[PDB]
Parts: structure tokens; sequence; C-alpha cells
């Protein structure tokens, strides 16, 4: 496990790892101060990523925050097999790193056997990685979200960047952190804006919506939603850990139950993974834990604005 920037999703992980290595100001703090939750019932029933911090793979709300706070744009470069690797060489020569969208089917970033899951189904999902080296017949990539690196054959790398996925077709997409006129934001301004937006958009209500949909899965023999949910909610654990780390670094005033809320989310994840793999009939229990944390998160957001 590499010491890479975690962010709260593969997109923010890649952006922050890039910003860390290349000394790009503001990006890391804007990521670490994010506070968000979404729920898409239509995506739930399509076996797509349906909850957690953000819809993806690109986090459009984070891009809006980067533009609004730092006047930072994340430029999407689409390419072709004729041009993509040459463009990579030009970027590596100048910057030493290129942010790329890859089909995770061709990556082996997370060891599921560590959690006693030996039936590891390959899926065509877009995932952000950082290209660090182009050789004749191989590339080196860092997956900062999963703290993993690998050497990939040029053949497999090209396949991973031209692949049809569950979310659509990758076409050698690469991402450039660009600014013409950056701005500095204080960490308290970033958190104030995020917590006000969380309450105004009633994002805690999306947690309740998620709980209500879980309760209605008691008769669903297809438990894949619980595995998807488990993976989706890592983003929420990471935002809670990021806010704990901001509190320590900036000596911030926080409501006293932040660690308890992180523990509540970790337990919800543990129960979803157990439900998925152990065939338990405890959708009501998991629903109850989710509906409880929704109420606690509403109160926590109100309290942050009072003490910050």
């Amino acid at each position: 496990l590499l010491d890479t920037f975690q962010g709260y999703n593969c997109y923010s992980s890649a952006l922050g790892e890039y910003a860390k290595q290349k000394n790009i100001d503001q990006v890391e703090n804007i990521i670490l101060s994010q506070w968000s939750f979404f729920f898409d019932e239509e995506q739930f029933y399509k076996n797509q990523w349906y909850t957690g911090a953000a819809d993806g793979p690109v986090d459009v709300v984070l891009n809006e925050d980067l533009r609004n706070f730092a006047n930072i744009e994340v430029l999407e470069h689409i390419s072709s097999e004729s041009q993509a690797i040459d463009e990579g060489r030009k970027v590596l020569e100048k910057h030493g790193l290129q942010i790329v969208l890859m089909d995770f089917y061709y990556m082996n970033s997370f060891n599921w056997k560590s959690l006693s899951r030996f039936n590891v189904t390959r899926e065509h999902d877009p995932h952000f990685a950082v290209l660090t080296q182009i050789n004749e017949n191989s590339v080196h990539i860092i997956d900062p979200y999963y703290h993993h690196e690998e050497n990939m054959s040029m053949e497999d790398f090209i396949k991973s960047r031209n692949s049809m996925t569950k979310q659509g077709k990758i076409s050698f997409n690469s991402y450039e952190i660009f600014s013409n006129g950056t701005k500095k934001s204080n960490i308290k301004e970033l958190l104030y804006y995020r917590f006000n937006r969380y309450l105004q958009e009633k994002m805690f209500g999306k947690i309740t919506q998620f709980g209500q949909v879980v309760k209605k899965q008691l008769d669903n023999k297809d438990r894949k939603w619980a595995f998807t949910g488990y993976n989706c909610l890592n983003s929420v654990v990471y935002q809670h850990q990021n806010l704990i780390n901001l509190q320590k670094k900036f000596s911030l005033e926080m409501p006293p139950n932040l660690q308890e809320l992180l523990d509540n989310w970790a337990l919800i994840r543990k129960k979803l993974f157990e439900y998925y793999s152990r065939g338990s009939y405890n959708t009501e229990e998991i629903s109850n834990l989710i509906c409880k944390v929704a109420s606690s998160e509403e109160q926590f957001a109100q309290e942050v604005l009072k003490v910050l």
C-alpha cells in the first residue's frame, strides 16, 4: 500500500495526488473540505453506483467548487489510438504525470481476498489513475484511491482506455488541472459553504431515502445492491476521516460526535458487506442504522455551522 492522497473518490484521489506531487495550491484543501451525499433510486435498480459522496466517475460538484473557490478548471482531453500515447509522452516529458480514465476491468488495485471474498467478478467500470511512465511495451500507473501501482502491457493499457464500460465508452480521456488566475480560500470559508449547501439541498434527506429503499429489499434475492452500496459508502467514511484530519491540522472547533458518526458509517458498511456475502435477513436492521445516521448527520451539519 502506497502513501497516496485518498481524497473521497477515485476522481478526487487522482486530482489531489497530482496536486500534491506538482505543488498545485488549493486543490487538496477544496477536496478535503467536501461534505456531500447523493442517492439515485433509478441508478439503484440499474446496478449502477447509486449513493455516497458524489455521482461519478467525474465529480461535477467538485469541479464547480474548484471553479468557484480557486478558479481551477479540470480540462477533459478526448483522444484517439493514433494520438493518445504520443500526447501522454509530451505530458510526461513536461509534467511527469498524466491523469487518465481507465476501465478497472484491466486493473487489479484492490485485493478482495483480504476481506475473504475469493469470487472477484471483473466489471467494466471507469476509474481514474495516474500514468507515470511510458515504455515501448509497458506503462506504469498509480491508482491513488486504492494505494496500488502496477506495470501494465501497452496492449492492456490501450484496451483499458478504449473500452465500453457500464457508464459508457472511454476514448483515451485525460484530465488537466488548469488555472489562468488562481484564488486562495480559507479552510473555514470552504467548510461554511459546504455545510450550508448540505443543509439547503437537504442532503441528509437523501440518506433517509437510501434507508427507505434498503427496507424494501427484504424480498430481493439479488443482493448486488448491498455490494455496490458498500463500495459507494467508502466515500462517506473518507469525507468523515478527512474532516477529522482537517480538525487536527487547523485546530478547528467541531461538534464532539464526529468520530462516532465515522464509526456509524463504518458499521453500516460492515453490515452491507455481511448482508451481501452471508445471506442474513437483516435489511430492517441496516435500514434502521441508515435512518438513524441521517438524523445524526442533519444535527451534526447544524452544529458545525454554530461552532466553526
